[PDB]
């Protein structure tokens, strides 16, 4: 699979000088010069992976991996941006639903090391860990290491104190975590993925034996 076939086509583009998730960047011209993200309230970063579109997933998914980063801009033969694909559509649009990923278990991809937070840390201190970790989320374990639940950035909106301050993590994470396991193949992870629009699963043994975390990040790594 290529490029062509999983990226967002003609992506809306800011043309500096100037005052979704980012905005590809460009001169008068239109050649590509950046990517501006709104979480990065110059502020463009101009080392950003690139790729032509009728190149393969394979390489995109290597320049991904190469710079850390969620997505990479296509451009044309004139250096202009006429796609942008992320690791999203990876996911959503090719692993969850290709066949040939239904044969290939993530036992070789997941991560070793994960970042957790037992559950009752006070939120502060639960963030802290949250910005250190190379995971949108982070599992949850009990007082004795058992899997009971899981969070993210977006679930500190379900605090009612935000209408206008530092409990247990307990107070706003998900009880239900979706998991995987290390024989789970690729195709059923990104499909729970795109189910639940979640970016990982905690990878368990048993019933709540947390041993790994697959990313969608690290299915990238079944394209190299
Ligand atoms: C639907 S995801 C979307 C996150 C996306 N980055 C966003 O900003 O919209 C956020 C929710 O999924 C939950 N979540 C994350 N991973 C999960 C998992 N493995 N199992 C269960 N829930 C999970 C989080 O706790 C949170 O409530």
């Amino acid at each position: 699979m290529r490029v062509k076939t999983i990226m967002t086509q003609n992506p809306v583009t800011i043309t500096l000088p100037a005052t979704v998730r980012s905005f590809p960047v460009v001169n008068k011209e239109g050649k590509l010069v950046g990517i501006i993200s709104v979480k990065r309230i110059m502020l463009v970063k101009r080392d950003v992976p690139v790729v032509k579109e009728n190149d393969t997933l394979k390489k995109a998914a290597k320049l991904m991996l190469e710079y850390d980063y969620r997505r990479v801009v296509v451009v044309d033969s004139k250096g202009k941006p006429v796609g942008i694909l992320t690791v999203g559509d990876i996911i959503r649009r090719y692993f969850a639903k290709s066949e040939k990923y239904k044969g290939v278990e993530i036992e070789p991809y997941y991560q070793r090391y994960v970042s957790i937070v037992w559950e009752g840390t006070p939120l502060k201190a639960a963030l802290k860990a949250l910005l250190l970790s190379n995971s949108m989320a982070l599992p949850v374990v009990d007082s004795e290491g058992n899997l009971v639940g899981i969070v993210d950035e977006t679930d500190l909106l379900r605090d009612s104190e935000i209408v206008r301050p530092n409990k247990p993590v307990a107070e706003i994470m998900t009880r239900d975590v979706i998991v995987a396991t290390p024989h789970m193949t690729v195709h059923e992870v990104a499909l729970k993925m795109a189910k639940y629009s979640i970016e990982q699963l905690p990878v368990i043994r048993g019933e709540g034996d947390l041993i790994g975390l697959i990313r969608d990040f690290d299915l990238l790594k079944v394209l190299v």
